[PDB]
């Protein structure tokens, strides 16, 4: 079947926990080799070793994304570890609500950290990816990157660029057979929130695991620059 | 896994040929018991009889979708066969480049085609899947519902409408355990549209089955209100 990951190599960062936690264990279920990595050394080689325990192929690395030496070491295990790189999952971000007054290293923070890191990685995979014949690019971006609302001048303008980034380098990469596409999570874990969630219950890292996993097999092959929102069918953050 | 669809009924419309075949053979193939339909009746009968001697389950059936009785016989006979409804397909539509001078009747009849069917075979299905457990609803669009172009003004508009209202009625309908969601193909079957196509080939039916699986299946259980365009990257109509 085509939802499968038969053979693939996929990269998946922040992967110690949650969202990018579910993503590798999924993966590899799927039949992924995956490289595991997170800014928490002891947090990547944990779910590493749980994916090896299960029966799958993994190994973990710490890796601050913002990190241009960690990143290159990122690169260079997968490919001597594994032979060829052709997934590789943005999930390492963060943020949250600021004042507008906020000093100014904190707005440049969230554009390190969300969305010049992922370009870079997405720079140094993408050669790799064309010589294994093609690949995949999934970005974790936020709905607060489509949403307006107050505090959220570099959170949403950051997550922002991560989408219309997404839309854009699916023109530059494509002739190199590599797709590129987005997920935007809802919340993932109260009665507020239900009340703004048509399906009436919060998310769970694996949807966004499933979801994941569609848009970096072959049954979304011809799939790239979208950014699919999962959020129970709500819109606001 | 959670790709598949056991145990499901899928009225899908529009299903003689094309996207509308590809589904139907797709979702019988992934578990799904199959009412397939279409303004030819010999054709619908055609493709349920393939999927049966595949071994799966259908029928097939003569559904005009702009005519109220034909809307009630499908949802009738569908509960009749197989004893529910889980899954819609709203597949049928049609119309094109269209002068701005066009007679009203055309103008209207876009949206009598696109959309007003789909929103009342939407209704129709709405209270037995709810009974069922829960459903999904899959809404077929096109990229002109974003899209901006000449000799669009009924095709255009019409299909947005289509989009805005997936969007919407996720709200209506998320509290009854039922997903609504579209696709937005593009090319789907030269040198013009691979120029603007970053994945440097014409869209396949199976490419729209695909995800039209994914959207349908528990493995979007959490997935609702989102239009996935499928076009290979390309953003042009
Ligand atoms: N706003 C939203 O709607 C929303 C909600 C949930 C997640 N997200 C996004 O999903 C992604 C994952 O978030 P989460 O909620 O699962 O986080 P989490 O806190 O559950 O886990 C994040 C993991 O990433 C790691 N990490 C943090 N900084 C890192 C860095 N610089 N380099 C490498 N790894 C790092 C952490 O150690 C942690 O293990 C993020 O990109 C986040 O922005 C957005
Ligand atoms: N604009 C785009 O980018 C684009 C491209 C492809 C498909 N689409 C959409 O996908 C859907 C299917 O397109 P396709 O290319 O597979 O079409 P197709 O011509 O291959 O087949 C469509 C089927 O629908 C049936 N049909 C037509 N009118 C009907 C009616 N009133 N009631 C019931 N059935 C009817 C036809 O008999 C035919 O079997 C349509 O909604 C179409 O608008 C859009």
């Amino acid at each position: 079947s085509p939802f499968h990951l038969n053979d693939a190599v996929a990269i998946v960062t922040g992967a110690a926990a949650g969202i990018g936690r579910a993503i590798a264990g999924t993966f590899a279920k799927a039949g992924a080799s995956v490289v595991v990595t997170d800014l928490k050394s002891e947090g990547a080689e944990a779910v590493a070793a749980a994916i090896r325990q299960a029966g799958g192929k993994a190994i973990g690395l710490e890796c601050n994304v913002t990190d241009e030496q960690h990143r290159e070491a990122v690169i260079k295990a997968a490919l001597d570890q594994f032979g060829k790189i052709t997934v590789l999952v943005n999930n390492a971000g963060g943020g949250g609500p600021k004042p507008f007054d906020m000093p100014m290293s904190d707005f440049e923070w969230a554009f390190k950290l969300n969305l010049f890191s992922l370009f870079r990685l997405s720079q140094l995979a993408a050669p790799h990816m064309q010589k294994a014949g093609g690949g995949a690019i999934l970005n974790i971006s936020s709905m607060a990157g489509e949403n307006t609302n107050v505090r959220m001048a570099s959170y949403g303008s950051s997550k922002a660029a991560v989408n219309h980034l997404t839309r854009n380098i699916a023109f530059d990469v494509g002739p190199m057979g590599i797709r590129v596409n987005a997920i935007a999570p809802g919340a993932i874990k109260e009665r507020a929130i239900l009340k703004h969630t048509p399906l009436g219950r919060l998310g769970e890292a694996q949807d966004i695991a499933n979801a994941a996993l569609f848009l970096c097999s072959p049954a979304a092959a011809w799939i790239s620059g979208q950014v699919l929102t999962v959020s129970g069918g709500g819109v606001q953050e």
